[PDB]
């Protein structure tokens, strides 16, 4: 039994359906209980929340779903009419994330895309009717942060003000991505520190707002 399975089972047994906050808490509670290092957790969750509230995106792209914690986190704050597109390379994680969202009552707002970002990002404009993204949450594989950022620019998916929020830019680290956005005039960058338990290490998120092409 994978951890994602066990998490979903726990949520379905303890949280309240259509109550996104209770789903998030049950995930946080269980993971804590089992001492599993969380992919996001509530503290980073609070940073994601503030970014969503601050920019009120109508169309969000999430790279990496895992058990669907961040998807529930983001979808619950989206306005009616808004969409979250979530890319997940692992079919089994995709399946869990769908169930998680169904249970939270948020499935209407989310489209799960199963596959690698390098395969799926170029399909956005036409297959999923995307003009430009309002926000991108990067939480997939470290070595695809910078290439996917370049790919999103190339596909014309970013506009001035598009908010890229990247997780784990310190641990395990995305230094090349950071060097790129902090040094590019195409981005305005803010850093948010946050602590990873068990490893007991300060990690961080980078917020990088697209300014348009150079
Ligand atoms: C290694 C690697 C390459 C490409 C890619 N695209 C996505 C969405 C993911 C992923 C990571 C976690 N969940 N999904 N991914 C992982
Ligand atoms: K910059």
């Amino acid at each position: 039994d994978t951890k994602e399975q066990r998490i979903l089972r726990y949520v379905q047994q303890n949280a309240k359906p259509g109550d996104p906050q209770s789903v998030l808490e049950a995930i946080d509670t269980y993971c804590t209980q089992k001492e599993w290092a969380m992919n996001v957790g509530d503290a980073k969750g609070q940073i994601m929340d503030a970014v969503i509230r601050e920019y009120s995106p109508s169309l969000v792209l999430e790279l990496g779903a895992y058990c669907g914690y961040s998807a529930v986190r983001m979808a619950r704050l989206l306005q009616p009419g808004a969409r979250l597109l979530t890319m997940e390379i692992n079919p089994d994680c995709a399946a869990i994330t769908q169930q998680m969202l169904n249970f939270a009552g948020l499935q209407d707002k989310v489209t799960i895309l199963n596959g690698a970002s390098q395969d799926l990002i170029p399909q956005l404009k036409k297959k999923y009717d995307v003009d430009t993204l309002d926000m991108v949450f990067l939480d997939h594989w470290k070595d695809r942060y910078l290439p996917d950022t370049l790919l999103l620019e190339k596909c014309g998916l970013l506009r001035k003000g598009t908010v890229l929020l990247a997780d784990n830019v310190i641990v395990p680290g995305t230094p090349d991505f950071l060097a790129y956005v902090r040094g590019s005039s195409s981005f305005e960058c803010t850093h948010y520190s946050s602590y990873l338990e068990y490893m007991k290490v300060v990690d961080g998120l980078e917020k990088a707002i697209y300014q348009g092409p150079s």
